[PDB]
């Protein structure tokens, strides 16, 4: 009945993987088996360097649902990169917002983690850098999130389950008014806007094939430092439990 946060990192020199995973002790061996096995063969390279860490976690844990889903059909990227900007205004991000954290996703290329947009500032709020901000602490069962998948029509992948665990806990969050994110792998160009009102929005083409900028950006409505919000971002356990209406 305790937990333990379970982390992978892996990398070239560039950026490769990583995970994280929220679980009982008894399945330690598996998940950090599960954990190596992501970083070996990943399509942006064998890694020349890794890290798998695991530490029991004291604080409780909530159980959430995930964020409803919508899947929107495009035809490109420039049409889904489109959408995304109108669907981050419907949220609740001013389009001046939208425009400036734009005109930096292509310098977050390199952000190895999330980057935080102060939509009060009109700029990047935490000062991590390279590093990114990394959210951890969140997992989904996978026996759970099949049922989910296969009662929602969606492809039972595990960065599917991966992504909408992260954006379920990360929407969650009271400052966070919205999430904006697509692949770093050359051969995924399907991504997200995600959000409390709209949900967990896929737009199936965020990038052209063979790119390999990806993106994650939180636009922070808040009252308090971002350290604290990093804080919450990193430590707050989750886990999501889908169940039927
Ligand atoms: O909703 C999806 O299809 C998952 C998109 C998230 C991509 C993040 C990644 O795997 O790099």
């Amino acid at each position: 009945e305790t937990f333990y946060s379970v982390r992978m990192r892996a990398s070239m020199n560039k950026h490769i993987s990583g995970g994280e995973r929220l679980i009982p002790f008894h399945e330690m061996k598996h998940t950090v088996n599960a954990l190596l096995e992501k970083g070996l063969s990943h399509s942006r390279g064998k890694p020349d360097f890794m890290q798998i860490q695991f530490e029991e976690v004291h604080e409780s844990i909530k159980t959430i649902q995930p964020l409803p889903v919508h899947t929107n059909e495009v035809s490109c990227p420039e049409e889904g990169q489109k959408l995304a900007r109108l669907l981050l205004e419907k949220e609740g991000v001013s389009r001046d917002v939208i425009e400036k954290a734009y005109e930096q996703i292509p310098e977050w290329s390199d952000v190895r983690g999330a980057v935080l947009f102060d939509i009060h500032t009109g700029k990047r709020m935490d000062q991590t850098k390279e590093k990114g901000v990394r959210v951890s602490r969140m997992d989904w069962p996978d026996a759970n999130f099949e049922k989910w998948a296969l009662h929602s029509h969606v492809p039972a992948h595990s960065r599917i389950k991966e992504a909408l665990a992260l954006a379920s806990k990360v929407s969650r969050h009271p400052a966070v008014v919205a999430e904006l994110c697509w692949s770093d792998d050359p051969d995924y160009i399907t991504g997200y806007v995600a959000g409390k009102k709209m949900g967990y929005q896929r737009i199936t083409a965020m990038k052209e094939y063979g790119t390999e900028e990806g993106c994650r950006v939180f636009f922070i409505d808040g009252s308090n430092d971002v350290n604290t919000y990093i804080h919450d971002l990193e430590k707050q356990p989750i886990l999501i439990e889908w169940e039927e209406d």
